């Protein structure tokens, strides 16, 4: 049986794709410092499953977690970009570091196929308003979307140079179970449906005409898993958004509906950093992944909600 | 006044320095000396002040910025190709060293930094085309990878910070001091030292691959400009000339400064090889003071005599 390395394998999407892949009876190794990852996301009983805790950029581990596995998926990240503005130095280990460290390791040991979690951010501000294209020229505005583009670059690199064969995705806008609601940079849909299973006000930041591409966690994993499982991969880079628009407002709506419970708006200011339109052209990602059918934001906000 | 010039003992940080003292700056370099030499600098002006160690080392970064009105960041490791065989060795000279230059700049209050980037950060793209800073970037090493990071870690550090950094990008610089004795060194400085020494060369091709040559000592002025300049510009500025010369031109012009006909051994083109490279310098053109830069038989002459 094939044992796949899941780095970030504690986090939001990656216990979720864990759990996916051992119901397919996958062997897998989690290598996850527990920053935000939890070990309560993970089914610890699961004969299939081996978690490592430690920070993967340290190369001493990697050596040691990749020897006996088949393929990787490199979720691990600080997820939070605020987190990177505050703190480059530190967040540049765990969003660049990382990924040259599990470069290095995936060449020694053999390994070839790498799913790599990039993101949106590397486009800033280009093309908003339109779907955005992955040929979009890029612009990353933090550390953290900086790290993201310079991971994509070095795969690439390690691709041509050393016959890795990477799986680069650019998550747009991932929610669902088990997303950490407890920053106030935590996703917005986390934040809103915590308050509203509790029956307190939420915060609306701007007018609420902000549009962004929501996906669920699971149809997501369905992606990673194909990304694992593809017989030749494409080299350059996949959008993961559904190419869908859906306002704040929208997203208020449909949230308080679903909770069937009264929902204060307190406002705030738009947020600095805060970009109004944000949608995946989805060209590339129906003709290299089968989606099937993804779930619409109401059935994903439902599962989350009946999940709280 | 002084100016902190990171790998200062370099090719193009030592040019630099002769240039900042002769204006009567005061000059701190830092180097760790590894490609750089005492050799290339002047040793015993009064202004010059040598600093040995890694630029990605914070707690020196500190000392080194103490007291500086502005910085040059010139240290990296400029072998792309020692950056292909050690990834993880060279990023903290290509990246890591700008990152904690920024973080050093920013807690002593220094603005100014001119940074020297690169065109290697546009890949194959443009090919046989006028170079613009807009050009898509698509780096193909390491190296190119990190310059290219640096270029946005600056920045997010102008937003976030405050910093003012002058972001040039360098195409193929050549003149004296520049190091000959490895294989990827710039082909002006191998094709002239074997012109010197009346050894043969060995030509990648047929020759007829173009390059925006710059002479060292006019990139040495627009490195001062970007320092005294009030308000520069936020984004990248290409640093070639727009001009085309071949490589059959180059030994051509070699071969009429030596006096002596070159023997041109052919070698198969390089991999991966851009057979015609060319800045579109409209920008530099705009943002900086050019004067009349020197001809490639100008700075071939002026190399050449210097060996
Ligand atoms: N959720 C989204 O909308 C979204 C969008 C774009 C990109 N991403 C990327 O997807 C991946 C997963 O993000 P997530 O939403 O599940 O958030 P998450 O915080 O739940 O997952 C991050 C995981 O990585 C682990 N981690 C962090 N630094 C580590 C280190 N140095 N060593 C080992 N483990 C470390 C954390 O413990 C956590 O388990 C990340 O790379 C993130 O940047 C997510
Ligand atoms: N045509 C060109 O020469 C060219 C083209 C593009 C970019 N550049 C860039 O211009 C700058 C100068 O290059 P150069 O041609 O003068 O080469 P160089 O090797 O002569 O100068 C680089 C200097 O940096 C120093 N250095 C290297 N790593 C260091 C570290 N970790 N800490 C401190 N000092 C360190 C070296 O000792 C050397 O003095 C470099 O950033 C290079 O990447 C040059
Ligand atoms: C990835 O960043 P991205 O901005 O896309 O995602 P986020 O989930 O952090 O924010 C989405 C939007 O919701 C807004 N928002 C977020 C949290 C909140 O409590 N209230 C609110 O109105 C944000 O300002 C933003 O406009
Ligand atoms: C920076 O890369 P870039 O290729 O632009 O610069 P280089 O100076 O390394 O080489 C320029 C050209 O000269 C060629 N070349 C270089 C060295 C040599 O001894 N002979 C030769 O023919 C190269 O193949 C290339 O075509």
């Amino acid at each position: 049986a094939e044992r796949i390395l899941v780095t970030g394998g504690a986090g939001f999407i990656g216990s979720h794709l864990v759990d996916a892949l051992l119901a397919k009876g996958y062997a897998v190794r989690v290598l996850d410092d527990l920053s935000t990852g939890k070990v309560g996301n993970l089914p610890m009983g699961d004969a299939g499953l081996e978690l490592l805790v430690g920070d993967a950029a340290d190369a001493a581990l990697l050596a040691d977690a990749v020897q006996g596995c088949d393929a990787v998926v490199h979720l691990a990240a600080v997820a939070s970009v605020q987190a990177s503005v505050e703190d480059p130095v530190a967040t540049h280990q765990s969003n660049f570091i990382a990924t040259l460290r599990l470069c290095e390791a995936m060449t020694a040991a053999g390994i070839r196929r790498v799913v790599f979690a990039s993101s949106a951010a590397v486009y800033g501000n280009n093309g908003e308003g339109t779907p955005i294209a992955e040929d979009t020229p890029k612009s990353p505005l933090t550390p953290y979307a900086a790290d993201k583009l310079a991971s994509e670059y070095y795969l690439d690199f390690y691709r041509r140079q050393h016959g890795l064969e990477p799986v680069i995705l650019r998550f747009f806008n991932i929610f669902g179970p088990r997303q950490d609601p407890s920053s106030p940079y935590s996703g917005v849909i986390s934040i809103f449906s915590e308050r509203a299973k509790a029956g307190r006000p939420i915060t609306l930041f701007g007018d609420g005409g902000q549009t962004r591409d929501f996906v669920y966690v699971a149809d997501l994993v369905k992606i990673l898993v194909q990304g694992l499982e593809s017989p030749a991969p494409a080299a350059d880079a996949t959008n993961v958004g559904l190419g869908g628009v859906t306002t704040l407002n929208d997203l208020i709506g449909a949230l308080q509906q679903i909770s069937g419970k009264p929902l204060q708006v307190s406002h705030g200011a738009t947020r600095s950093g805060d970009i109004r339109h944000s949608k995946a052209d989805n060209r590339r990602l129906r003709e290299r992944f089968d989606l099937g059918t993804p779930s619409s934001l109401a059935e994903g906000l439902e599962r989350l909600y009946r999940s709280l």
